[PDB]
This record gives structure tokens, C-alpha cells and sequence, in this order.
């Protein structure tokens, strides 16, 4: 009759926003999930981000961090958050990087 709400569709109820970074800073991607259980892997464009003392992915319950450290022009872009889990609906989430200009007199 109707499926039941542990098996429904799983979506970032805080859908992660464009964030404007210095070259000097760091970025951070906050998102938040309807399940605790799901898995979630960072992407930016084709390529997936992993760590490499230059991502920091920080999980916490339903709340998943990722901090990029270091951002270039050049890294600006689209940054993605896909929560997975056995079939039931996956999500994908977007956002987009750009770098602030140094200030100056």
C-alpha cells in the first residue's frame, strides 16, 4: 500500500549554498540529512574529492563537514554532496565555489 519512512526517498533538508571564499581561507560545505546511516562523498566536477592534508571530511550524526583548505580561482566551481544508502531514493546536492579578492588600500 504505502511504503514505509524508514525506506523513503533521503534529501539534505539544509542543501548545501554557494560559498564565497579568500585565496588564503578555507571553504566549508554544511549539509545536514533526513538518516544518520547514509554515506556521503564530496565531488567536484568529474573529479571526487578525498583527503589528502587538503580536504578535511568531518562527520557528526546527521551533520557532514567538508572543508577545503588553500582556495585557488581556478578551484572555483561546482561542489556537490550525494548521500547514499541501500535503494531508497538517493539525493544529490550543489553548490558553488568562488574566490573573495584580497583586499588592499
Amino acid at each position: 500500500g504505502i511504503d514505509p519512512f524508514t525506506a523513503e526517498p533521503i534529501q539534505f533538508t539544509k542543501r548545501i549554498q554557494n560559498i564565497v571564499v579568500s585565496e588564503h581561507q578555507s571553504a566549508t560545505f554544511e549539509c545536514e540529512v533526513s538518516f544518520d546511516d547514509a554515506i556521503v562523498t564530496w565531488y567536484k566536477g568529474p573529479t571526487e574529492l578525498t583527503e589528502s592534508q587538503k580536504y578535511n571530511f568531518r562527520n557528526d550524526g546527521r551533520c557532514h563537514y567538508m572543508t577545503i583548505h588553500n582556495v585557488t580561482p581556478d578551484d572555483e566551481g561546482v561542489y556537490s554532496v550525494i548521500a547514499r544508502l541501500e535503494p531508497r531514493g538517493e539525493a544529490r546536492s550543489t553548490a558553488e565555489l568562488k574566490g573573495e579578492l584580497r583586499s588592499g588600500c
